[PDB]
């Protein structure tokens, strides 16, 4: 595939599901092999796993005293549809939630697509890997295709779940909805997190129930939503990636760990 950038800016703007602060970002377009990258108050911060610098609840980078929360729904969207060139300007400290899903970023960006002039070098799994994390794991191996996989084991009616993403089927996953458990709210509204999470943004459920008056997208939405969470983390590598990757009970930390153990394979 040709590099591509977006035909002209695109803007999103609403509320940092984090901060519950009003946030907009900027799509600006860039030239060939000028990669992907935020820029906020005066300094640029690659979207590259060197400038992460926090992992709980969300994927955070940071630079020279500018950071930027909640990256992964935005990565995951350009990964998927291959933009490799923009300049991601932020108004906030986070990145806006919007529904929850990548679908406002997913429609907007998909109809302005503009190809260029040089090819993509995708970063290519070379050989398998495997991350672990009491009960939690993450498998890398090579693949033509970035085909991703996520099986979760909820401690509610969920269960057990798995789902797999193939190329093609972008649709599947972008719709997919962040989630998140009545019995763990208390914990993040006490870490200074969730300030902007709603019903409008978050699936929440219960032991046995599900609080939203819209129901669940997918009966298996949340294991949807994380591999829409890795595949956005996984573009932390720096270009789009091509391998076949297996999660389980995976989340932003583990992913991010994956990510740095693959860049410092190669
Ligand atoms: C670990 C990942 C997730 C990010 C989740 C942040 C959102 C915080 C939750 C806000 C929802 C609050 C709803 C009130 C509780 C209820 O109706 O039972
Ligand atoms: C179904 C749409 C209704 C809107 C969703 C209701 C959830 C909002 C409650 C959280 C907002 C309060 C933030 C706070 O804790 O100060
Ligand atoms: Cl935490
Ligand atoms: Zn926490
Ligand atoms: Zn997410």
């Amino acid at each position: 595939g040709l590099e591509k950038t977006v035909k002209e800016k695109l803007s999103f703007e609403g509320v940092g599901i984090h901060t519950g602060e009003y946030s907009k970002l900027i799509i600006h377009p860039e030239k060939e092999g000028t990669g992907i990258r935020f820029f906020k108050n005066g300094v640029y911060i690659p979207a590259r796993h060197e400038f992460v610098v926090h992992t709980n609840h969300s994927t955070d980078l940071g630079f020279k005293g500018q950071r930027i929360k909640t990256v992964e729904h935005i990565l995951s969207v350009l990964h998927l549809l291959e933009i490799t060139n923009v300049t991601i300007e932020v108004i906030g400290n986070e990145i806006p939630i919007l529904d929850g899903s990548g679908w406002e970023f997913y429609e907007a960006i998909r109809k302005n697509i503009l190809n260029q002039n040089r090819e993509i070098d995708y970063f290519v799994v070379e050989e398998p890997i495997i991350v672990e994390d009491e009960g939690r794991l993450i498998k890398a191996e090579p693949s033509d295709t970035l085909e991703v996989t996520y099986e979760g084991e909820f401690k509610n009616f969920l269960g057990r779940q798995k789902f797999t993403f193939v190329e093609g089927n972008e649709e599947e996953i972008v719709l997919a909805r962040t989630f998140a458990f009545d019995w763990e709210i208390e914990h993040i509204k006490k870490v200074g997190l969730g300030k902007g999470g709603s019903l409008k943004n978050t699936l929440v459920l219960g032991k046995d129930k599900v609080y939203n008056p819209e129901g669940l997208r997918y009966e298996n939405e949340p294991v949807r939503h994380k591999v829409f969470d890795l595949i956005g983390d996984l573009y932390l590598l720096g270009s789009p990636v091509k391998g076949k990757f297996y999660s389980f009970r995976g989340g932003h930390s583990l992913n991010v760990k994956l990510v740095k153990e693959l860049a410092k394979k190669q």
